[PDB]
């Protein structure tokens, strides 16, 4: 995993999402600070779709990788309008950039 490539890949997420210490969500999507290991659809102050609002899943690396590859294959009714990252390197790299160690 190359977190440097990951930061570049992440530019596709950064208009919808925020990712900072402020707790404030992005223009269209939740703050991704603290994502790794977080319960799905739980960060306060963001109105999730019913699928994510009602989920008991956790954003493990394995669950995040599946979701980034094809969001509606994991949560069909999601409001995330994103086709998915089909390149395995780009998924692993952006996950690496999104890790707590980053
Ligand atoms: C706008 C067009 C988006 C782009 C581009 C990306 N995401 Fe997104 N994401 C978006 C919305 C509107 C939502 C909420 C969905 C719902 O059904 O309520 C999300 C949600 C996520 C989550 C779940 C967060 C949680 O706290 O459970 C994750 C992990 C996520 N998005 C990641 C992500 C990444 C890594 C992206 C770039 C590759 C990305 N999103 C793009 C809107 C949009």
């Amino acid at each position: 995993c190359d977190p440097e490539n990951g930061k570049k890949v992440y530019q596709i997420c950064s208009v919808c999402h925020s990712n900072d210490t402020t707790g404030v969500h992005g223009a269209a999507a939740p703050n991704l600070h603290g994502l790794e290991g977080r319960k799905v659809g739980s960060v306060p102050g963001f109105k999730f779709s019913s699928a994510l609002r009602d989920s008991g899943d956790t954003w493990t690396p394995q669950h995040l990788d599946k979701f980034l590859e094809n969001p509606m294959a994991v949560y069909p009714l999601t409001r995330m309008a994103f086709s998915g990252l089909k390149n395995e390197k780009d998924r692993r790299d952006v996950l690496c950039f999104l890790s707590k160690s980053s």
